C-alpha cells in the first residue's frame, strides 16, 4: 500500500534469549 | 561519561516469569 517501501529485517530481542535458554 | 551516576539494580520482568516456567 506504501509507495517506496524497502526490504529489510527487524531484530527480535526475545527470540534468541528465550530459545537458547529454553532449549 | 556521566558525572553523578549511581549504582543500583533494574528489575527485569521477563527473567523470573520465563525462567521459573521454563525450568
Ligand atoms: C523484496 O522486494 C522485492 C521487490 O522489491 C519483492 O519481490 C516480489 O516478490 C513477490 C512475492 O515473492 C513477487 O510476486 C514479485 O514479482 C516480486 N517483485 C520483484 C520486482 O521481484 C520481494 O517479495 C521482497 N522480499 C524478499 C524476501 O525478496
Ligand atoms: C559501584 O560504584 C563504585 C564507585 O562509585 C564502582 O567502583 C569502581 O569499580 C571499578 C571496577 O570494579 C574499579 O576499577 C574502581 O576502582 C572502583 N571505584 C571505587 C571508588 O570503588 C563500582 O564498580 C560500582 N559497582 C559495583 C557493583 O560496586
Amino acid at each position: 500500500v506504501v509507495i517506496g517501501i524497502v526490504n529489510n529485517t527487524v531484530y527480535d530481542p526475545l527470540q534468541p534469549e528465550l530459545d537458547s535458554f529454553k532449549e
